[PDB]
């Protein structure tokens, strides 16, 4: 069947508030949240679909995706997850999926953060394992170059270049190990010299943040403007050559972007544009291959398989 907005408005009318509270509430403690979470559901999505197949710990049967390049010491919020789930089901026993909860939740966070605010499609269901080896193969890396960004999109339907360029402004906020970029600021491809397409004036702050011997997990912000909003400045910070990972600057520098500098001059200068083009991407993430009707189940606690 298909995914419907008005999934719960019957069975649980106010999941959508209650996920809410649970991220406010976490916000004065933790200011990164809600960029946590959007990363977590984007993650689910892109292997098998939105099956919250990333929430599940390792098992004797399968292995968990948090182990994944990518998702190993880098993804975060998964207790917050676990709370959300919990005053759900206090309200609406055994009706939310945890595959529906953290899309609500990514959803949520975006609004919190100052971005659009939309009702997501509803209606899908947990899966009952883990895929490793697959998170392993289809979770892009910041490498790789604008034709590899864009087979790795394609690879699971976001065939569009809107969906690549709008999905991409999620790094508008959140933040960013040294150990990803240490190559850009000292060397790049081997050169010995650091990424020509990083503003040398930024590329100066940058090494002070990330010294060739200091901490390789020290943070830094991906967007330099608004740190913490959800806002289109991620997009003026490419035309400056200001965009941190090597996948963000491709989006204007690559000699492929031939059909993506349009859409980031758009978004740059038009936060309407913008956030309407991330409302339809996303909604198009999220109705990657999705486990419905009969389909996985409704866990109890996103972290196990149901028993029975
Ligand atoms: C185009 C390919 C993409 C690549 C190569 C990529 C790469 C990365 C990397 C390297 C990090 C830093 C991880 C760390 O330091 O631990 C990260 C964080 C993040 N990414 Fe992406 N990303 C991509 C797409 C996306 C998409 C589509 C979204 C969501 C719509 C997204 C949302 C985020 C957020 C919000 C964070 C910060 C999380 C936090 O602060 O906890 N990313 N990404
Ligand atoms: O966030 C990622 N992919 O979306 C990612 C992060 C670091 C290494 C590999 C991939
Ligand atoms: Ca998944
Ligand atoms: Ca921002």
């Amino acid at each position: 069947m298909q995914l419907t907005p008005t999934f719960y408005d019957n069975s649980c009318p106010n999941v959508s508030n209650i996920v809410r509270d649970t991220i406010v509430n976490e916000l004065r403690s933790d200011p990164r949240i809600a960029a946590s979470i959007l990363r977590l559901h984007f993650h689910d999505c892109f292997v098998n679909g939105c099956d919250a197949s990333i929430l599940l710990d390792n098992t004797t049967s399968f292995r968990t995706e948090k182990d994944a390049f990518g998702n190993a010491n880098s993804a975060r919020g998964f207790p917050v997850i676990d709370r959300m789930k919990a005053a759900v089901e206090s309200a609406c026993p055994r009706t939310v999926s945890c595959a529906d909860l953290l899309t609500i939740a990514a959803q949520q966070s975006v609004t919190l953060a100052g971005g659009p605010s939309w009702r997501v499609p509803l209606g899908r269901r947990d899966s009952l394992q883990a895929f490793l080896d697959l998170a392993n193969a289809n979770l892009p890396a910041p490498f790789f170059t604008l034709p590899q960004l864009k087979d790795s999109f394609r690879n699971v339907g976001l065939n569009r270049s809107s969906d690549l360029v709008a999905l991409s402004g999620g790094h508008t906020f959140g933040k960013n190990q040294c150990r990803f970029i240490m190559d850009r600021l000292y060397n790049f491809s081997n050169t010995g010299l650091p990424d020509p397409t990083l503003n040398t004036t930024y590329l100066q702050t940058l090494r002070g943040l990330c010294p060739l011997n200091g901490n390789l997990s020290a943070l830094v912000d991906f967007d330099l403007r608004t740190p913490t909003i959800f806002d289109n400045k991620y997009y003026v910070n490419l035309e400056e050559q200001k965009g941190l990972i090597q996948s963000d600057q491709e989006l204007f520098s690559s000699p492929n972007a031939t059909d993506t500098i349009p859409l980031v001059r758009s978004f740059a200068n038009s936060t309407q544009t913008f956030f309407n083009a991330f409302v339809e991407a996303m909604d198009r993430m999220g109705n990657i291959t999705p486990l419905t009707g009969t389909q996985g189940q409704i866990r109890l606690n996103c972290r196990v398989v149901n028993s029975n």
